[PDB]
């Protein structure tokens, strides 16, 4: 019972950006107010939690391109 | 019982952007107010939670292109 | 019982944008007010939750193109 | 029962950015106010938690491109 | 029962940025105020926690590109 | 007798190929026979001769693109 | 008799190939026979001769692209 | 009789190849026979001769790209 | 009779190859036979001769790219 | 009769190869036979001769790139 598996994908891909100018961004929000009340906290096992967050993010990449490639060969029995 | 599997996809793809100018963005919201009250918190197993969030994001990539490619060969029995 | 499987798709695709100018965006909302009251929280297993959110997002990519490609060969028995 | 598995994907990919100028970013939010009250905290097992956060991030990469590639060959029995 | 596994992926990838100028970034938020009250803290096992944080980050890489590659061959029995 | 000659041709040309897959070429001619009889050969001055040849050529370039350019400026008086 | 000659050709040309896969070339001719009979050979001056040849050429370049350029400026008086 | 000659050609050309995979070339000709009969050879001046040849060439360059440039400026009086 | 010759060609050219994999070349010709009969050879002046040859060449360069440049400035009076 | 010749060609050229893998070359010709008969050889002046040769060449350079440059300035009076 011969089994042959050949796995050779070829990727010549290209994720590209060109910008001539990326300027004059202004991020001036007014002041936020967050008031969170939790009487008891009791986290267990796998938990990711954000309580009372005020995030002011300015994210200006000249690129920002991305490429996620996943390869997976699975030979069970 | 011979089995042959050949897996060679070819990808010459291209995700491209061109911009001449990317300017003059203004992000000036008024002040937000969040008030969340939870009497008891009890998270378990796998939980992702956001409570009381005020997120002011300015995201200006010159590109921002993306390419998600997934390959999967599965040989069970 | 010979089995031959040849898997070679060819992709010369192209997801492209051209813009001459991308300017003069203004994002000035009035102030929001969120008031959420939950007497008890009890999350279990796999849960994604957002409670009391005020998100002010300005997303101005010069591109923003995307390409999701999924390949899957499955050989059961 | 001969088994041959050949795994040689070829990747000549390219995630590239070009910007002529990336300037004049201003990040001037108003002052935020976060007030979080939790009567008892009791975290267990694997927990990631953020309580009372005021994050003012300015992230201006000249690039910011990324490439996540995952390869996985799995030979069970 | 001969088993041969050949694992030789080839990667000639390239994550590249070019910027002509990356200047004139101003990060002047107003003063934040965080007040977090937790009556008792009791962390156990694996816990990552942030309580009462005011982070003012200015992150301006001339590049900022990244490449995460993961290879994994698993031969169980 | 003022003579001004400005010779500035501008060339942004582009000779491009994209081939996803180029395979499975078989060049299997039958055997040939060449018989040339002569007695005298008296070549002189500029002679490019070729007598009694049997060529089998498999020429498979990945692009094989050509660009031939020729600029001449001649000036007598 | 002022003579001005300005010779500034500008060349931004581009001869490009992209081949995803270039494989499986078989060059299997049958055996050939060449028989050339002569008595006198009297080559003189510039003679490029080739008598009785049997060439088997497998030429498989990955690009094989060419660019041939020629600039001449001739000036008599 | 003032004579000014300005010879400044500008060359930003580009001869490029990208091959993902270049494999599986078989060059298996049958055996050839070459028989050349002569009596006198009387080559003189400039003769490039080649008598009775049997070439088997497998030429597989990864790029094999060429660029041939030629600049001449000739000035008589 | 003032004569000015300015010879400044500018060359930013680029002859480039990228090959992911270059393998599995087989050069297995059958055996050849060459028989050349002559009586007199009387070569003189400049003769480049080659009599009775049998070449088997496997030429597999990783790039094999060439750039040939030639500048001449000739000035008589 | 003032004569000024300025010869300043500027060369930023680039002859480049990138090969990920270069392997599995087999050069296995059959045995050849060469038989050359003559009686007199009377070479004179400049003769480059080659009689009765049998070459087996495996030439596998990692790059094998070439750049040939030639500058001449000739000045008579």
């Amino acid at each position: 019972g011969s089994v042959q598996i050949v796995y050779k994908p070829v990727d010549l891909s290209k994720v590209t950006s060109k910008c001539g100018s990326l300027g004059n961004i202004h991020h001036k929000p007014g002041g936020g107010q967050v008031e969170v009340k939790s009487e008891k906290l009791d986290f267990k096992d796998r938990v990711q939690s954000k309580i009372g967050s005020l995030d002011n993010i300015t994210h200006v990449p000249g690129g920002g391109n991305k490429k996620i490639e996943t390869h997976k060969l699975t030979f069970r029995e």
